[PDB]
């Protein structure tokens, strides 16, 4: 027999429910902009998929963020085009103001409204126990909000997520990597960065869903909390199973493999070998505590589970002890 199959234990059917219309972006048809109305301002930065500009939209004196999409596959940008038209208005998402294309280079650019940049990683260092309870909680409603909406972001990461502290907003970037969940649909394994892959990616298992993102939104948190950046250091894909199965153990990643009764590479199981179950407080050390708290160490044991099905969703995490203040205080300031 082949792999066990699997299920989201929540938001399992939405796009079911949902039109044709709102997942099928293969078929959406994409309706395009002026560029004209569109001026570059500065730079802002390069990612690994696009440049990333300061510009002004001239119709409305209004200051914008476009996104120059290197050359891609015309299905990934009608994905990207339709996941964020219908993550329009979301908490903490960011909001896609137009679609434009250069008109001779014909290269695709995407327009949002304007986020300070500032990303998370950049932050991380000089911000209060509190404060990253805070932002991590925002990330959050984030994900719990298109999680919702069946879309899996597949590229959870500090980089991604724009910090404006002065405003204490916090936005959910680059959604290139996101893709709609459909209940028993076989998905990609090369989505995310090396440091933040689900131990279902990094064992080739394809039925994975928005728990994917709960993986690495903990990797995101022990990197945090503990100073180490990242927590798992794999240098190859093999190496970063080892580094993970050198912290959680390899008796619950084999357990995790026969459950869902995944082929291995026959010497990959020799490369794992045997490890026990390290506790969370042998990172503390002395410098990287007062960040370190018993829930959070209860809240980062209970998503960095190698059972995708076992972590805790964006919901059931929003409501986690290590939240509780940070709901008190948000519930009664805004
Ligand atoms: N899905 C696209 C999200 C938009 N976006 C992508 N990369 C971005 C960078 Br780098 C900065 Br800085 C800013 Br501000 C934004 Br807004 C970015
Ligand atoms: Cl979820």
């Amino acid at each position: 027999s082949g792999p066990v199959p699997s299920r989201a234990r929540v938001y399992t059917d939405v796009n079911t429910h949902r039109p044709r219309e709102y997942w099928d972006y293969e078929s959406h048809v994409v309706e395009w902009g002026n560029q004209d109305d569109y001026q570059l301002v500065r730079k802002l930065g390069r990612g690994k998929y696009s440049e990333v500009f300061e510009a002004i939209n001239i119709t409305n004196n209004e200051k914008v963020v476009v996104k120059i999409l290197k050359p891609v596959k015309k299905k990934k940008i009608k994905r990207e085009i339709k996941i964020l038209e219908n993550l329009r208005g979301g908490p903490n998402i960011i909001t896609l103001a137009d679609i434009v294309k250069d008109p001779v280079s014909r290269t695709p650019a995407l327009v949002f409204e304007h986020v300070n940049n500032t990303d998370f990683k950049q932050l991380y260092q000089t911000l209060t126990d509190y404060d990253i309870r805070f932002y991590m909680y925002e990330i959050l409603k984030a994900l719990d909000y298109c999680h919702s909406m069946g879309i899996m972001h597949r590229d959870v990461k500090p980089h991604n997520v724009m910090i404006d502290h002065e405003h204490r907003k916090l936005r959910l970037i680059d959604w290139g990597l996101a893709e709609f969940y459909h209940p028993g649909q076989e998905y990609n394994v090369r989505v995310a960065s090396r440091y933040f892959k689900g131990p279902e990616l990094l064992v080739d298992y394809q039925m994975y869903d928005y728990s994917l993102d709960m993986w690495s939104l903990g990797c995101m948190l022990a990197s945090m909390i503990f100073r180490k950046e990242p927590f798992f250091h794999g240098h190859d894909n093999y190496d970063q199973l080892v580094r993970i199965a050198k912290v959680l153990g390899t008796e619950d990643l084999y357990d995790y493999i026969d459950k869902y009764n995944i082929e291995l590479d026959p010497r990959f199981n020799d490369i794992l070998g045997r490890h026990s179950r390290k506790r969370w407080e042998r990172f503390v050390h002395s410098e990287n505590q007062h960040l370190v708290s018993p829930e959070a160490l209860d809240f980062l044991d209970k998503l960095l589970r190698y059972d995708h099905q076992s972590r805790l969703t964006a919901r059931e995490a929003m409501e986690h002890p290590y939240f509780y203040t940070v709901v008190k205080d948000q519930a009664r300031m805004g």
